[PDB]
């Protein structure tokens, strides 16, 4: 067998993914790994679609949240299914990457967001600890807003709000699911009018309290980030990003889970897979059989450390695993770890669905439709994918 030369086209930049590269090379004399590296993420699947479909496939790539589905379609990945080199990744975390029971691409690393709060604006409103639910967080925001301080703001512009799907996540994950929490959507087995209008209710209900104020449409993140430096709210979506300029800031801020939909421990965070890695089924077998030791060594202890440093993301693997920030301990240990978090990533054209739903949020804050109306919206959009 000798050398055996293999490609990876790559969704990371060198900044992300370059020391894992370095490393494998370095470790591994008998591979030679050829790497280029997406532009930008449009260009990134559509340039992978082309390879994938011509004569010389990446021996691996990556399966990302826009082509997963499409690429797992068309039968370019190979199915790694109990393959040794995914011990360690916890099960649910392979639903997204998975089809026809089969599993076609390995995450192992993952971003999260939750609820960052001004501790000093909540003891003036009586609570020295965030509330648990979202009956109690609608109480909580009234008293804040009452104080002529603004409860919460939130970015509805860009993508589904964080606050509405940390609450979906509860509604979903209170009944005992895990992983992929729409999975009876996407199966056709639900409907949007059948499982998000019960959220998109109480949802609505914080916005009609004044809670998720009107004033908080067009908001970009940076403005919403400015009110809460500035200490004018007591509440916002963030994530690990934004802790530089939290700590330089003048807030004494805590970081909680999403409040509950109904239980008293019943919250999540947001978050998802920083994408999957994949091999090409169109590959020789030395080819394969290099490009595993290629996903052995990301989920490796020295490959996830590097991976996740350089990325700045959470390994999904229990190989390794970085000491939280102290003020994100709680959400690391007692949510991310315990698979406590979620994202909506859409199986169909996750664009023209994400546009719908930011459409639809939006309309719902401003009090022009009704959270049932939302939902028959979004059912009637993906009835038509």
């Amino acid at each position: 067998g000798g050398k055996t030369k293999i490609s990876f086209y790559s969704y990371f930049k060198d900044n992300q993914i370059g020391e894992v590269v370095k490393g494998f090379e370095k470790k591994n004399p008998d591979i030679t790994l050829d790497v280029q590296y997406g532009q930008d993420p449009a260009q990134y699947i559509s340039t992978l679609q082309t390879r994938l479909a011509g004569g010389k496939p990446p021996t691996i790539f990556n399966l990302t949240m826009d082509n997963r589905t499409d690429v797992m379609k068309s039968g370019a990945a190979l199915d790694i299914s109990g393959e040794d080199f995914l011990d360690g990744i916890d099960d649910t975390n392979f639903a997204l990457f998975q089809q026809d029971g089969k599993t076609y691409g390995m995450p192992v690393s993952a971003w999260v967001g939750a609820f960052f709060y001004n501790k000093d604006i909540l003891k003036k409103a009586g609570y020295d600890k965030f509330p648990k639910t979202w009956d109690e967080f609608i109480e909580m925001g009234k008293k804040i807003n009452s104080n002529g301080s603004t409860a919460f703001l939130e970015d509805f512009n860009t993508q589904i709000a964080g606050s509405f799907t940390g609450l979906l996540a509860s509604y979903y994950g209170e009944q005992g699911k895990s992983g992929d929490l729409d999975a009876d959507i996407w199966s056709g087995k639900s409907t949007f009018t059948k499982d998000w209008t019960p959220v998109f209710k109480r949802w609505e209900a914080a916005a009609k309290a004044g809670v998720i104020p009107q004033k908080s449409v067009g908001l970009s993140a940076d403005q919403v980030k400015q009110e809460f430096v500035s200490g004018n709210l007591g509440v916002m979506r963030s994530g690990p990003w934004d802790l530089p300029d939290l700590q330089k800031s003048d807030i004494d801020f805590g970081v909680a889970p999403f409040p509950a939909y109904s239980k008293e421990d019943g919250q999540w965070i947001n978050g998802g897979p920083d994408q999957g890695f994949a091999i090409a089924s169109r590959a020789s077998d030395k080819e394969k059989a290099a490009a595993k030791k290629f996903l052995a060594y990301l989920n490796s202890e020295e490959g996830l450390e590097a991976f996740t440093s350089a990325a700045g993301t959470l390994s999904l693997s229990s190989k390794y695993n970085a000491e939280p920030p102290a003020e994100l301990k709680d959400v690391v240990d007692n949510y991310f770890k315990q698979n406590k978090f979620y994202w909506v990533n859409w199986p169909k054209s996750p664009t023209v669905m994400s546009t719908e739903g930011i459409a639809q949020q939006q309309k719902i804050v401003q009090g022009q439709i009704s959270a049932k109306d939302a939902a028959k919206a979004l059912d009637a959009k993906w009835a038509t994918l």
